[PDB]
């Protein structure tokens, strides 16, 4: 730590608080995550150091000291939520939404081919820079270990996790990214639940209550109950206007109940939604 000069708090997570920091030594500006009070987490964390992609925030180093842990990261100036707020009156132009979705999928297709899942994608875990890039952030702090008790959002949790699946797949990240995708198009959260059952029931009211017809094995799931009310599905023509036909088709596949039929990032890269994909510069104001 004596290597670093704090600059400001940029964030706080379940895990640690995040400082903008400068190398007392090199002048290099970095982001410094502190995690408070072991062994396989170390190996885990260190396995991330290797997981480098243009669309994953780069983990520069791991300092382990006096039982405090610190991860030194590349620093980005803004997150997708703040950018999303700054766009609310007009919303993010479609070619920019498409570019972001496209880069995150490439991010995820890398993750996934290497067996790493993010587990917690959400607008504030996504960071942007002035050159049109969006990066998955704080990534694989999932199979790490466990200070504010500030509630985590459920809004992007995949239904298999809510139904108590222990062993869930890479498909949970796609569900999450599709939640974010629809949110970018609409300027409102897709499934803004405020408890687990409420989060479940909001998915049900838009997507239909899942049964064995749409999701083989649904009813044998840990947290499934037959007494779940039976909601009818809606068309996404009503869920994400005015997303075009390609976009609605893509979102649909990213929001399949059955994780195993849910589109993979790889397949998602090949979807005609991305036929005309470009990389627009965003206006940022820092
Ligand atoms: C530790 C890594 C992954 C990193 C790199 N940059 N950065 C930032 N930068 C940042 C700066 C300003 C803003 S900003 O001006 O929009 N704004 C103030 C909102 C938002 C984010 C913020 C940040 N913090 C959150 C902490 C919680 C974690 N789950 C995701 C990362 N982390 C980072």
């Amino acid at each position: 730590m004596e290597n670093f000069q704090k600059v400001e708090k940029i964030g706080e997570g379940t895990y640690g608080v995040v400082y903008k920091a400068r190398n007392k030594l090199t002048g290099e500006v970095v982001a410094l995550k502190k995690i408070r009070l072991p062994s396989t987490a170390i190996r885990e964390i260190s396995l991330l150091k290797e997981l480098n992609h243009p669309n994953i925030v780069k983990l520069l180093d791991v300092i382990h000291t006096e039982n405090k842990l610190y991860l030194v990261f590349e620093f980005l100036h803004q997150d997708l939520k703040k950018f999303m707020d700054a766009s609310a009156l007009t919303g993010i132009p479609l070619p920019l939404i498409k570019s972001y979705l496209f880069q995150l999928l490439q991010g995820l297709a890398f993750c996934h081919s290497h067996r790493v899942l993010h587990r917690d994608l959400k607008p504030q875990n996504l960071l942007i820079n002035t050159e049109g890039a969006i990066k998955l952030a704080d990534f694989g702090l999932a199979r790490a270990f466990g200070y504010t008790h500030e509630v985590v959002t459920l809004w992007y949790r995949a239904p298999e996790i809510l139904l108590g699946c222990k062993y869930y797949s890479t498909a949970v990240d796609i569900w999450s990214l599709g939640c974010i995708f629809a949110e970018m198009v609409t300027r409102r959260a897709l499934f803004p639940g405020d408890s687990e059952i409420d989060q479940l029931f909001r998915i049900f009211r838009t997507l239909g209550t899942p049964d064995e017809v749409v999701w083989p094995g649904v009813t044998s799931m840990p947290d499934y109950k037959p007494s779940f009310p039976k909601w009818a599905r809606q068309d996404f023509s009503k869920v994400v206007p005015p997303l075009d036909e390609d976009g609605r088709s893509l979102l649909s596949q990213m929001l399949h109940y059955d994780p195993n039929k849910r589109i993979s990032a790889k397949a998602a890269l090949a979807h005609p939604f991305f036929q005309d994909v470009t990389k627009p510069v965003p206006h940022l104001r820092l």
